[PDB]
């Protein structure tokens, strides 16, 4: 039976499910509130078609299609969007180069353009065939035709049904109403606990160096930061922070880092945040090997033990090792690294681990346990972190972390940011080397346009200026992620108050986009890629203002625009407004005060909520937060008037000098 | 517990078996007289390390490896031999370009290099990891590295073991020893029957024409055929020999066939049979289907229904049909199409079936079914029959079929023919177009060395002389084929009677050969492709001559070798010999004497078992079959000198005169 368990949300449980599941690993909380503010919507399907079976060992699930429909999700894909028509197996792994359910997100969850959306929550493997199969007792089967003698006959006949199959005794179901799309990926994200609401240092410029690199060589690569005047917020350290890795000690290397806590306080002293590389595997000469050994599985990853985070006995002695050795001297967070796969790097599906749990829902929620665990050191220190996993899954919306891979094809890139904002999962499509300068420039035009701005230079070695060409470009765009940290912060407030993903594809408010995609609620987005001097922008129906000039630019219909290299396409809504702050080479302080300057574009009134607190601490929770509505409008002599309502009595005051422009001339 | 069944035979059940597997799926039975005249070798794992358990619904199996030892199998694979470091999962489907299991035969055997094979009896998709596990428990545990510091760090260090998961609470696995991995191959054929024992017009010359052909339309070809002096047995029609296609009536169409009695019969009394091509699909106007439509799975395939065929209520209908309208009027055999993939094209896993089986269980055994009993419907009349299949799996080696794809690659072609002889199954690499002459030759040259010798023009209409270029060299391969006719016979036979496969890879008396086999005994087959001049042929140790001049080629070295266009680069063992009949069009009647020239290569004296017997029937069941054994030498001056063994007292004796060449002058 349905249980409708929050306005728009209901829950099936069918057969016996699993003690495990995605959830319960994630120990994702909903958060209630905002859930109970949602619209109380009907039930998506309406008009029957729905089946829940279990049958011959495994749950076999079935969910109607209209003629009409077209389907999204299905986690992190790499070159699709559109999924009807679509066969398969979730699965984490590393991007293997074909949209086959193998990815560092698998998110059992899809999205209509009807208006709903449906979430599996089992940690097995799973299979979609997600609008395929053709059934003989279908109320749309199609009439059979003669191949032999009808031009008309089809090699994929017409599918009315989503078919799902998971290999359990039963499984637990969520479908979340609408009305519309979005409306269906919001309620799935509070579902999970929101997003992270990351601290604003987390939003600035981060390098990681290479896998060499001294703490002398770290100060050094600051201080040419600070020298040639580019922003930094945290240096990532790579592999050699440690004193072995492939597998790892997590102690650091006496040679390379002496002296730890001194170095992390020099850092801080100068603001600049550490996140250090992980891979979970665990080295003879590990502090806590001998401790944690019988609490690993069966097989090895690159010689090191593998830890069973569902044991208290193999997470205690892990995390107080991070905990002591790391995060009490200042480490600001971690990358998790290699997660994900390849099956030929990671355990087999035939390992085992102490616990019981199998091998598969263990490679199903490995990120996710050390996602969960890690966060909650920072949290029950009162202190935000914000860091990099390579694998994720449904039940990871609330986690401090983004997706990055070693991928590199620059248009999948973009498909997996889209992607992202229906898969309940942060994506960065990072920066690392590049054969020119105009490639380096479109991929930092793009990346500075995302949920984490970064270079990860652990084999190449560069630094933003690396590419003469274009370094006073890069340069721009590094200050620009800077300057809109205010537009960033305020979106990422709303992802986790909300559940508003703050990068999503089109159409979100017939045919496949793949290359533009909205950030935050004002800009739409679309990358130029190297070798093209122009490219088609597809305009949502309403009025769009250049990002650069405001100058009008359309609505609803298509550009064919030549931006020049020193541009990225952007284009703002119709009342759009974006709030910039000075071009700081820091995240500004909790005690700090910082001027804005609001540019709105276009004519039609517009509205914008700024979202304020400390930016570092979990005092929000406490409700020590705010927002400010600012109401930008022309008067009648076309001269910008604008407002912004008033600071809250008690509550932490970020916002100095506020200041209008109007940038439709 | 492991019980030796037969001579170098050992079977084990693990847990609780499912009831329906690959051998009772084929039910296969063994020869067990050909079994017992094996050799009573030792257990192949003698020193441990093997382990068999049941866990959490699943069924792990482990097996040890040693640091030399190579792995072969894993069914019809296109771009490796070499399996070990591979990881598959075992999926009956329509090859997809990259050799993950996905394949026409995905056969769980495996065969060593060290001389033994094992057989993994389920009928489920199953996953293999071929020495990638790296246990922390091994007594072959790598010692952990330091990547930051040693340059000898391994991301793939060594594995010690063949893991094997299969989804079922039980299995039933079947292990074979040597001492030849050869041998292990023999033992397995057996225990599923041993190789068809094909009839000699199934080892001639077959055209498939195109889809449109009428009855007109054939008996001018096989006139066109008969005018230009090539040769033909069969003759292959599409899907316009039925009244609908996609789905099937399985009858005659009356507008392009209007009178099929009279049609076969008019083929036949110019000696040439009929093969029909049949997905096994059901049309809404078949004439058994209402009777069969109860007896069907939940999902259909291009509109098609999908009968149950483990169910005795859906064979009697279908087969019936093809019994009464087709083998009753003389056709000779099918081409069983479409029972292998794509899975957007065939029934999603999701789908169920009347019997209960799993839709997983029918996807693996499918293409076993429908050879089975088609099969059967011959032997109960006495007459053999010989046709192809798109699907096959372990359980098939005694059926008698050929698989084919729409796949092209030339190479990979040739890879699957060398793979063919380690998956218990027979392959075709087939010629159905070129966009060259060059390649024309070249495809119909190897396609010649082969289980069939076959042109499939069902859209390309290309009949062998369509590239004028090349035209009168393919006249002289297609006589070949003929006039070695006895030589692949005999080479069938003992498919049949010792499981000895009549095509396979190099080694079978350190480094992956991919493109030469063995075909027969005694030819080494090296194929050239489109676009090369030269290429280079790795020879075993012992003496080789050349196929067309008889002179020495070489002895345990590598040969840079330029053929020219006109031939395929083939070599015969020191002492081999190659009985040739004269270049008839047709295959010889049982009633019939032919002569042969017996060709003997080299100075070793040599031995040669050639098969007789009527050629058709099951006679041979009975006992009506001979070996006639030939012996040749060279006398002191160097003169040939051969003997062949007495006809036996009344058998089947087609053999005519016989002479002796010496080939090697």
């Amino acid at each position: 039976n349905w249980t409708e368990i929050y306005p728009g949300v209901w829950k099936a449980t069918v057969g016996k499910p699993e003690s495990y599941d995605l959830l319960k690993a994630a120990g994702a909380q909903p958060n209630k509130d905002a859930l109970s503010k949602t619209e109380k919507v009907s039930f998506p399907f309406a008009n029957g078609g729905v089946s829940l079976e279990v049958s011959g060992g495994k749950t076999y699930l079935r969910f109607p299609l209209q003629k009409e429909e077209q389907l999204y999700g299905f986690g992190l894909n790499f070159q699709t969007v559109h999924q009807r028509g679509k066969i398969l197996e979730l699965h984490v792994d590393h991007y293997g180069g074909k949209d086959s359910g193998r990815t560092h997100a698998p998110t059992p969850f899809y999205v209509s353009s009807n208006g709903y959306g449906v979430f599996i929550n089992s940690a097995r493997y799973i299979k979609v065939w997600a609008g395929t199969g053709v059934r003989k007792d279908s109320e749309n089967f199609p009439t059979p035709k003669d191949r032999n003698t009808d031009k008309t006959w089809s090699s994929r006949p017409y599918s009315d049904a989503v078919e799902i199959l998971v290999p359990a005794e039963g499984v637990e179901v969520y479908v979340f109403g609408g009305p519309k799309p979005i409306d269906a990926v919001k309620r799935y994200n509070l579902l999970n606990g929101g997003g992270y609401l990351p601290p604003r240092w987390g939003l600035g410029f981060t390098q990681r160096v290479m896998t060499r690199y001294t703490d002398k060589d770290v100060e050094k690569e600051v201080n040419d930061f600070k020298e040639k005047g580019y922003p930094l917020d945290f240096v990532g350290l790579e592999p050699g922070w440690q004193s072995k890795a492939y597998p790892g000690t997590f102690s650091w290397d006496k040679s390379r880092y002496p002296d730890p806590t001194s170095f992390v306080k020099k850092m801080k002293d100068q603001g600049i945040r550490l996140n250090l590389w992980i891979n979970p595997y665990i080295s003879p000469d590990a502090p806590f090997y001998k401790e944690i050994k019988p609490y690993t599985g069966s097989h090895t990853v690159w010689l090191g033990l593998v830890p069973d985070f569902t044991m208290a006995e193999a997470r205690k002695p892990f995390f107080n090792q991070l905990l002591k050795d790391q995060i009490e001297r200042g480490v600001s967070g971690y990358k998790i690294d290699e997660v994900d796969g390849y099956d030929y790097y990671l355990w087999p599906d035939a390992a085992k681990f102490p616990s019981g749990l199998s091998a598969e829902q263990m490679r199903q929620t490995y990120g996710l346990l050390v996602q969960r665990y890690s966060a909650e050191l920072y949290k029950q220190r009162n202190e935000r972190t914000f860091g990099l996993v390579r694998a994720s899954n449904g039940g990871g919306t609330s986690f401090p972390y983004v997706i990055y891979n070693d991928y590199y094809n620059h248009q999948d890139f973009i498909t997996a940011l889209i992607n992202s904002g229906f898969a309940g999962v942060l994506w960065t499509p990072e920066v690392r080397a590049s054969k020119s300068g105009e490639e380096w420039l479109r991929r930092f035009q793009s990346n500075v346009f995302s949920p984490m701005a970064m270079i990860n230079a652990w084999a190449s070695g560069t630094k933003p200026w690396s590419y003469p060409e274009v370094e006073a470009d890069v340069k721009k765009f590094a200050l620009l992620r800077m300057q809109m940290m205010p537009y960033w912060y305020s979106a990422f407030a709303r992802y986790h108050f909300e559940g508003m993903p703050p990068f999503r594809g089109m159409g979100l408010e017939s045919k496949e986009i793949k290359d533009q995609y909205m950030a935050g609620d004002d800009l739409l987005v679309a990358p130029m890629f190297a070798g093209e001097k122009s490219r088609k922008v597809v305009l949502p129906k309403g009025k769009w203002y250049d990002f650069y000039t405001g100058e009008y630019a359309g609505d609803g219909e298509v550009l064919d625009v030549t931006p020049g290299l020193d541009k990225i396409p952007v284009y703002v809504r119709d009342g759009g407004i974006v709030p910039m702050m000075p071009a700081l080479l820091n995240s500004p302080k909790s005690n700090q005060k910082v001027d804005l300057e609001i540019r709105y574009y276009g004519n039609k009134p517009g509205e914008f909520k700024l979202y304020d607190d400390d930016g570092e601490t979990f005092n929000y929770e406490k409700g020590d937060f705010s927002w400010r509505t600012i109401r930008v409008e022309k008067d009648k002599s076309g001269k910008v008037k604008g407002s912004i309502s008033a600071a809250v009595k008690g509550k932490v005051n970020t916002v100095g000098k506020v200041t209008f422009t109007a940038m439709t001339k």
